[PDB]
């Protein structure tokens, strides 16, 4: 209740869980949390949100299917130009410059 903002107790608790990679059974949950904070609206969570995931890939891996489940809401607002903003824009090259095989033309 006291923290100005907690932001940062939000930032360690990824690491904690992206350190967790070694742990086959695990992945299946600390997978969707980490793609839920690296959408996460809050810019500086937004830029440790997908370091935190890269440091996951780096002991585990992610397909296409976990890819296409997670990022769906992404996808459902590339109808209308407007959507984007100037996060979204960031999430979207963000989600992209790891597994960048997951968009195509």
């Amino acid at each position: 209740k006291s923290l100005p903002s907690l932001v940062p107790l939000r930032i360690a608790a990824l690491n904690a869980l992206a350190a967790c990679n070694y742990l086959p059974q695990s992945r299946e949950k600390i997978i969707a949390a980490l793609f839920k904070a690296l959408n996460s609206t809050n810019s500086e969570l937004q830029e440790a949100g997908e370091a935190c995931m890269r440091k996951f890939l780096e002991g585990a891996t992610i397909e296409v299917d976990q890819i296409h489940t997670h990022m769906r809401p992404l996808l459902m607002m590339l109808g209308d130009y407007r959507s984007l903003t100037l996060n979204v824009v960031n999430r979207l090259t963000s989600v992209t410059r790891l597994f960048p095989n997951s968009f195509n033309d």
